[PDB]
């Protein structure tokens, strides 16, 4: 076998041996094809410390980066979380308006093995973005509005702390939601801007409104974007009143409705959250929300909430590195570093007359 007589040329030439003269044995290599993250599981006598020792050097030897080190069951097993020197994705990617694609609808999130990571919302109309406060969860979510605004969409976007997540330069290009008050008269709105929109499908015969527009010259419906920067403003009733939490009740079930119902009639959320939790993502979330987007989380319930598998745990401690989930596939991505300072040009948006 190829890997076991590389593992044991590579230990020889360290003279990487245990107490009774041998170099580790190959238990097993368990890979992970979506994430390209392999598990490899050494026997030998030779501490774990000195395993950790040797990382620079068996990266080097082996040709693959260390995600970790960790004893096993006894003090004889080692195992390494790793990838090959050949699943290369950058560790850093600026956007660039160079990926902005020419399909109405079509966005780029990012890099992964082979290729970017496109997501069509004519097919897959919602977005959650899962991660821990500063690992780019937000930046992604505002990538894809800056991508939709300049595909010509509307955009209205939610933020109950006072709308300091979108400041007054997102006030230039759409609608900035700050209370649950304007939030209920939102969802409200949506809700019947979606009920019309399926009344137009139904009578025209047409499969979206892409269809329709082209049916009617100076009718033309557009592509609707709603982000909300973090779900449990809406979802997480725990701690407020009576009123408030029947008002957040009827805004679930606004927001329930337009997940389920909105494919075909171009109204698109697009959903921070930064601690998953059942009671925030729901079932109902689950079912109608098919992308998911991924940050490192260590626990295996957060990562079994967003994507229902343990793959967040796994990945390797670099910012803008992500998990994509569309269907039943899981892969590893980077994601766009988008720099509101620097990406973020509302005039190129005004101009869009
Ligand atoms: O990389 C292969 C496998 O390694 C295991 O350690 C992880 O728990 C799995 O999520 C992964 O699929
Ligand atoms: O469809 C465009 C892209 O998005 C997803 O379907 C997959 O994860 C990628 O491998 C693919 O290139
Ligand atoms: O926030 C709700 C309001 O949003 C506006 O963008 C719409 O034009 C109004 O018709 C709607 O009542």
């Amino acid at each position: 076998d190829k890997r076991n007589a590389e593992y044991r040329l590579a230990f020889e030439q360290l003279n990487f041996v245990g107490a009774d003269s041998k170099t580790p044995i190959l238990k097993s290599f368990i890979e992970d094809k979506g994430t390209r993250i392999d598990e490899i599981t050494f026997e030998s006598m030779i501490p774990i410390e000195t395993w950790k020792s040797y990382i620079p050097q068996l990266q080097t030897s082996l040709n693959i980066s260390i995600i970790s080190i960790e004893q096993g069951a006894s003090k004889r097993i080692v195992i390494i979380k790793s990838m090959a020197g050949d699943a290369k994705i950058p560790k850093y990617l600026p956007w660039d308006d160079k990926y902005i694609e020419e399909q109405e609808g079509v966005v780029v999130v990012g890099q992964t093995f082979s290729g970017n990571i496109k997501i069509d919302l004519n097919k897959s109309p919602h977005i959650l973005s899962a991660g821990e406060t500063g690992s780019g969860k937000s930046v992604i979510l505002r990538c894809i509005l800056w991508q939709l605004l300049k595909q010509g969409a509307i955009a209205y976007m939610v933020d109950f702390k006072g709308g300091v997540e979108f400041g007054l330069e997102y006030e230039k290009v759409g609608q900035v939601i700050t209370e649950v008050d304007a939030a209920e008269k939102l969802f409200k709105y949506l809700v019947d801007e979606n009920a019309k929109r399926l009344k137009l499908l139904r009578e025209s015969g047409s499969k979206n409104i892409g269809e329709y527009n082209k049916k009617f010259e100076g009718e033309e419906l557009k592509r609707i974007i709603v982000v909300i920067d973090e779900l449990a403003e809406l979802m997480d009733k725990t701690g407020v009143d009576d009123e408030t939490r029947a008002k957040l009740v009827r805004i679930e079930g606004y927001t329930s409705t337009l997940a389920r119902l909105s494919r075909a009639t171009g109204i698109n959320l697009c959903i921070g959250v930064q601690r998953p939790d059942a009671k925030v993502i729901t079932g109902q979330i689950k079912n109608n929300v098919p992308v998911r987007i991924c940050g490192r989380f260590a626990d295996s319930k957060a990562s079994e909430i967003v994507l229902s598998n343990t793959k967040a745990k796994d990945l390797p401690e670099v910012k803008g590195r992500f998990l994509f989930k569309l269907g039943a596939d899981t892969v590893q991505f980077q994601a766009f570093y988008f720099d509101d300072d620097k990406h973020f040009i509302p005039n190129k948006i005004l101009k869009l007359r």
